[PDB]
């Protein structure tokens, strides 16, 4: 859906009515192995955010980072305070990495008036907010444990739980209607999009689960990460615009996404609405990744290598 810049967050917050999320879920890499959200949560936010456990919302299934049930995120949320039509906010520590999967989330489920913070770390070179005005520099963070948080009533309750923008391994194993790539309208039929590097594509690079292949599925105009973001955020309206129309990347036919966990693959679906290249309940979304292209699916569907 929308964004919005830290500025305008400052003057929206001084009403409790819009309900903030954090998501900073890292990757389970040695590397960052020692730095939880949960654990920097709890120490440093934003007044009124809160936490959403991606890892215990989607306990049941085999990749950890599924689209969970709507009848264990209700059950959840109202235990969050949000409301049916109240709107939310999203941010995450790291620049664009982990948030809009919370934003796809919510648009599965009905809920409007959802947005996205463009650039975290100009938030935190902020002076102050309006309230709290006395204190200069803090009253940006809340340095405290969370505390009592009075469920909500009337509950949540989701009315529509639109799942046509998701698709099943099966969803996308039945391109073999024509399975011969762009020449086989894979181009024309359905416009695969890949948030994979292109190292990780067109050609063959070290996947997380370093024991299958990698690389580019049929029929896929691949769109990378940095390609949109610049060391903070989002580029432009009109400079995704441009990005995608300067590639074949145009919003004439169905549209699907595709990376690890499909946690970043939220990205090219964020993107898209604000270029405006499809349509808000079309452009869907493949949660299985190259994981499941290759440790669930056949042996010629991979792309080449070297």
């Amino acid at each position: 859906s929308k964004l919005i810049s830290p500025a305008e967050l400052a003057k929206r917050l001084s009403s409790k009515e819009t309900k903030i999320f954090d998501a900073t879920w890292y990757l389970p890499t040695p590397a960052n192995v020692g730095k939880n959200a949960y654990d920097n949560y709890m120490k440093k936010r934003i007044p009124g955010a809160l936490y959403f456990d991606i890892d215990a919302v989607n306990t049941p299934s085999k990749f950890p980072h599924m689209l969970p049930s709507p009848q264990t995120f209700e059950n959840e949320l109202t235990k969050l305070g949000v409301s049916s039509d109240s709107p939310i906010v999203v941010y995450d520590t790291q620049g664009v990495f982990s948030g809009p999967r919370l934003v796809w989330t919510f648009k599965v489920f009905g809920h409007d008036n959802v947005q996205f913070l463009n650039g975290f770390e100009a938030y935190t070179q902020l002076p102050g907010i309006p309230s709290r005005p006395d204190a200069y520099t803090w009253g940006i963070w809340d340095t405290q444990v969370p505390g009592k948080i009075d469920p909500a009533d009337p509950p949540y309750k989701v009315t529509k739980a639109r799942p046509e923008l998701v698709k099943s391994f099966e969803d996308v194993l039945a391109i073999v209607e024509k399975h011969n790539g762009d020449g086989a309208k894979i181009r024309n039929e359905v416009t695969f999009i890949d948030a994979r590097p292109n190292g990780r594509f067109t050609g063959k690079d070290a996947e997380p689960r370093a024991e299958l292949s990698s690389g580019h599925v049929p029929g896929a105009y691949s769109i990378a990460f940095p390609e949109v973001v610049e060391n903070g955020k989002f580029k432009s309206p009109e400079e995704l615009k441009a990005l995608f129309a300067s590639k074949g990347i145009d919003g004439s036919k169905p549209i699907i996404s595709m990376c690890g966990s499909g946690v970043t693959a939220c990205v090219i679906d964020l993107a898209l609405e604000i270029a405006g290249i499809g349509s808000r309940d079309t452009n869907a979304v493949y949660d299985g990744s190259w994981t499941e292209w290759a440790q669930r699916a056949p042996t010629k569907y991979i792309v080449k290598e070297e």
